[PDB]
């Protein structure tokens, strides 16, 4: 019963060289590292090494085009680079971004393929830039490769190309580019639950509502759980656990388990304004340890309140570690809204999850 956690201090040289206080800090990753030293967590894993992704396991979800634009950054001047950034939707790019993204998933690649192998039970991976709103074709929303979908072809690569792999993306926004590169496939199931604000949240499309269901052999395969009109917090994100998440995920009875675990809608977070507890994502974190025969492996995505994120991606560790749950708050009803979220996905999906 063994935890990995990878963690690599040369992600954190991707930065913002106009705006050095951009939300997505290079101390984003460290601040969590030193949280899980200070809790005493991080002796408590066993280290497994970030290494690059290659070209061709980009190529896995990338285009070729989008991975030879960004690779061609590492070579830019200021200018260049200033320019190539803003054709982009929220992308910030130096010298050491591209390195950086392949090291991000290189990471990953490293600790699913402990877990597939048994070398370990489960993983943390304390990366940066995030990967989740990253395209087929193109960088956006401060992430270059979406290490997550990458992760989850990596998986099938080496074991069978069926393997089926549950995403789920407790970021507070809406995974745009993990959706588009699974929406037509059956083994790899996508859930995301996410502020929606009938799309007036990042990213700003309704491919984020809830009848997006997927499409082709994917229909049923992506489940979107959107939030409108309401600060949620644990007993929103519990409730949807309870009636959509859980049941459906153990319906597909996935063989590994990606967590694209941002933590912007913490409480305290500068940019989600929603308020999960650290407890709230312990609570998560152990119920998806039922899933898989434990095989999860828990990915960092967004989250820019620096406290805020060291305490609740330690507390999901200390989950992977075998911790006893941290005991919730009392819930509070749960907003009206929240329950006319839930039984529009509840609806959206009873077709395929006789779960529901
Ligand atoms: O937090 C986000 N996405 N969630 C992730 O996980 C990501 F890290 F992969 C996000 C992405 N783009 C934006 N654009 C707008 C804006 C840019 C700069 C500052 C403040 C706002 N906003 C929010
Ligand atoms: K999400
Ligand atoms: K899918
Ligand atoms: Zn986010």
């Amino acid at each position: 019963p063994i935890t990995g956690l990878v963690y690599d201090q040369r992600m954190m040289l991707h930065h913002n060289m106009w705006d050095s206080h951009h939300p997505e800090l290079p101390q984003r990753i460290s601040r969590i590292f030193s949280r899980h030293e200070e809790l005493r967590l991080l002796s408590r894993c066993h280290r497994i090494p970030a290494r690059l992704a290659t070209e061709e396991e980009l190529a896995l979800c990338h285009s070729s085009k989008h991975i030879s634009i960004i690779k061609s950054s590492e070579h830019m001047k200021p200018r260049d680079l200033n320019r190539l950034g803003d054709e982009y939707n929220s992308i910030f790019i130096s010298n050491e971004s591209y390195t950086c993204a392949l090291l991000a998933a290189g990471s990953c690649f490293n600790s699913a393929q402990a877990i597939l192998t048994g070398q370990v039970r489960n993983a943390v991976a304390i990366v940066r830039p995030p990967g989740h709103h990253a395209e087929k074709d193109t960088a956006c929303g401060f992430c270059f490769f979406n290490t997550a979908a990458l992760t989850a072809r990596y998986a099938q690569s080496i074991t069978r190309e069926s393997l089926r792999v549950l995403i789920v993306d407790w970021d507070v926004h809406h995974g745009n580019g993990t959706q588009h590169i699974f929406e037509e496939d059956d083994s790899v199931l996508y859930i995301s639950l996410h502020r929606y604000e009938d799309g007036a949240f990042f990213p700003n499309s309704e491919d984020a509502n809830y009848d997006k269901v997927g499409l082709g052999k994917g229909r049923g395969y992506n489940v979107n759980i959107p939030w409108n009109g309401g600060k949620m917090g644990d007993p929103e994100y519990m409730a949807a656990f309870h009636h959509l998440v859980m049941p459906i995920a153990r319906e597909f009875a996935p063989e590994l388990v990606l967590v694209s675990a941002g933590f912007d809608a913490a409480r305290g977070d500068p940019l989600g304004g929603f308020q999960v507890t650290p407890e709230g994502y312990a609570h998560l974190t152990h119920q998806l340890m039922s899933l898989a025969a434990g095989r999860v492996l828990i990915i960092l995505e967004g989250g820019y309140n620096l406290t805020s994120i060291s305490e609740s991606m330690s507390m999901c560790t200390s989950m992977l570690l075998g911790d006893s749950p941290p005991s919730l708050d009392h819930l509070t009803p749960l907003k009206t809204s929240a329950t006319v979220s839930i039984n529009n996905v509840l609806r959206a999906h009873a077709p395929f999850w006789s779960s529901l």
